[PDB]
């Protein structure tokens, strides 16, 4: 295991165009040559993520919870070498390709979370929340954006070769509102549920080139509803608990506006602002200004802002204290713009 | 025996001051004979420092012409200051000497920015280099024209308060209503884009006192900087809005919010101007970067500097955009003159 970890270190992670991941999934689709791919590029992956877990300070490192995780880093390695000498001609492996990555995708579904248990590991046998912080903040920005690019490529693989006029996981006409309203929609029954009260919801679309157009984009309908849940649970959870006692809540506005280069989607709350002195803290993992559902363990920001890094956008907050907060995801309008980044 | 007052002077640190020693000092107690016991020891010590500052140039970009120009003015008024620091401050003479003084500095030191922009063009005339030193002169002049910031504020203080509007403090405004600064920045912007364009955007101004609903909003503040931000502010949205609609009877307004909470007070200019690729806004940041003749474009010096007028009393000033809509700038200052202190380089 380390000897695998050792070979495939040696190779870089390969970032993968829009282009590519279509032209892959499209009518041209062959299993044989995906299955060729990936047990190439998913070990030089795992063992670039394993080789960044092992950046960690030794103490980090010697948690329970982050033990864990690389045991099932491990066993991932191991069981995609186990295809390494299989015949990509026989159907049989194939199957058991795809099986094996549905396999290693359930074995990390709780990655997040307990990563972020062997941080307050740490912690409770440290005692300490010094400027090791910013370190962590680097290696943990780096180790989830990772991890996002495995699990978008074992979800192409599995959804192509195991709505229906989807790329895998890729809508290539995927309409920003319907995924803004149905982000909106979910936020909205965690804050009914607990508060009683939600505010309402105003779209604005701004298409500069083509006025009258419904505004679409290629992209991953999932990681723009991941982004667009957390930002929503924030400015409702702002709205409601800076409006206690008011019958009339302000709604939350969102524009979406497609220039040449950048498709921008604003979230306005007027849920009272945050001093510009808390605003770089809600960036850092574990940090909440908060039992409500809509307040987590501090992680919706910047694994949201990593979502939006990964095909070459970002998320940035701006808020004006006593008034209200604007959070704006930034996505590449083109799908020729659309790449991976993966860190270097 | 001027790098040996620069070695002895560089010894110290700037001091920091804060809004409540301004006041107090420029306030019924005012002393000139105090004024100037200060400012004969941390005017020098702030020279010093800049010039050190300038030191740390590449040999290149020192050795240009306007440069040179820039080093010498520095040297000549550190010297100036150093004829004070035998003579006796309990003689009136000294004292009205010494604001003679400060204003001769002062206007010799008028076009230090610009002439400081020519030294940068003259180092690309000669050498064609436009590659990754940019980093460094852009931290260098930061560093720079801030601690220049700095050290014209002191001089403005002492000149206002001791040579001789009303209910000012020096250059501060303890009142400082910031809707009123807003106007005046705006019907500047708006002669020189009626001027040049025949059309300019109206103005809407919101406030929004969060402890406070009715109240105007007021602040502890130098009207002259507050002013100086919005004024670069206002040219660069009226410029992005007439040029974005130079076909249209109608131009959307620019939008101003003015917000208190409890630490901030922030200050939200919106324009529908077509806004910027976000890749672009870094380079709004960058001296002598331009998007452009128009008299609401400059050298490219409005937003650096603009964003070194907010930092000096720790606020800042950031933008923000969406690419075929428009734009938003936002300044951020401290709400309370207890938390307004000079940002100093070192
Ligand atoms: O299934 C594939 C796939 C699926 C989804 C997205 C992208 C790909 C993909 O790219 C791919 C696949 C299978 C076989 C070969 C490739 C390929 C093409 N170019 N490269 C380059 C990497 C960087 N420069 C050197 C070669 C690798
Ligand atoms: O004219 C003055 C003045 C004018 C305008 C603004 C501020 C001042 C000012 O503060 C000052 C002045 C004259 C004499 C002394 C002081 C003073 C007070 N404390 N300190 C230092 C203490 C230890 N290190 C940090 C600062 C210096």
């Amino acid at each position: 295991a380390p000897k695998y970890i050792e070979h495939f270190s040696k190779f870089s992670p390969s970032p993968l165009s829009m282009k590519q991941f279509l032209d892959f999934g499209s009518s041209n689709a062959c299993e044989k040559t995906s299955f060729t791919f990936l047990r190439q590029e998913l070990p030089v992956r795992l063992a670039n993520i394993m080789k960044e877990i092992n950046l960690l300070p030794d103490r980090v490192l010697s948690t329970p919870s982050v033990q864990l995780v690389q045991s099932w880093y491990v066993q991932s390695l191991l069981d995609i070498m186990e295809f390494l000498d299989k015949d990509p001609e026989d159907h049989r492996t194939l199957s058991q390709f795809t099986d094996a990555l549905v396999t290693i995708r359930n074995r990390h579904n709780d990655v997040v979370p307990t990563m972020a248990q062997g941080v307050l590991e740490y912690k409770d046998t440290y005692g300490d929340d010094p400027v090791s912080n910013q370190n962590i903040q680097y290696f943990l920005d780096r180790f989830y954006l990772s991890r996002i690019s495995i699990r978008m490529l074992i979800n192409q693989h599995t959804l192509i070769f195991d709505h229906p006029k989807h790329i895998g996981s890729i809508d290539p006409n995927c309409n920003v509102s319907e995924v803004v309203k149905d982000a909106y929609d979910m936020a909205k029954l965690l804050c009914d549920k607990y508060y009683m009260a939600s505010p309402d919801l105003e779209i604005q679309e701004i298409n500069a080139a083509n006025s009258k157009q419904p505004i679409h984009m290629v992209y991953v309908p999932s990681h723009l509803y991941h982004m667009l849940f957390e930002l929503f649970k924030n400015a409702m959870r702002a709205t409601v608990e800076s409006h206690e006692s008011s019958l009339i809540l302000p709604p939350i506005k969102v524009m979406v506006a497609l220039g040449e280069e950048d498709l921008s989607i604003k979230m306005s709350d007027r849920g009272g602002g945050v001093p510009l002195r808390k605003i770089e803290r809600l960036f850092s993992y574990m940090y909440s200004t908060a039992g409500t559902p809509l307040a987590g363990f501090g992680y919706g920001l910047p694994i949201s802002r990593l979502y939006a890094k990964y095909f070459q956008g970002d998320l940035q907050l701006f808020s004006m204290e006593g008034f209200g907060t604007d959070a704006v995801i930034y996505l590449k309008a083109l799908s020729t713009d659309s790449v991976e980044r993966l860190p270097v």
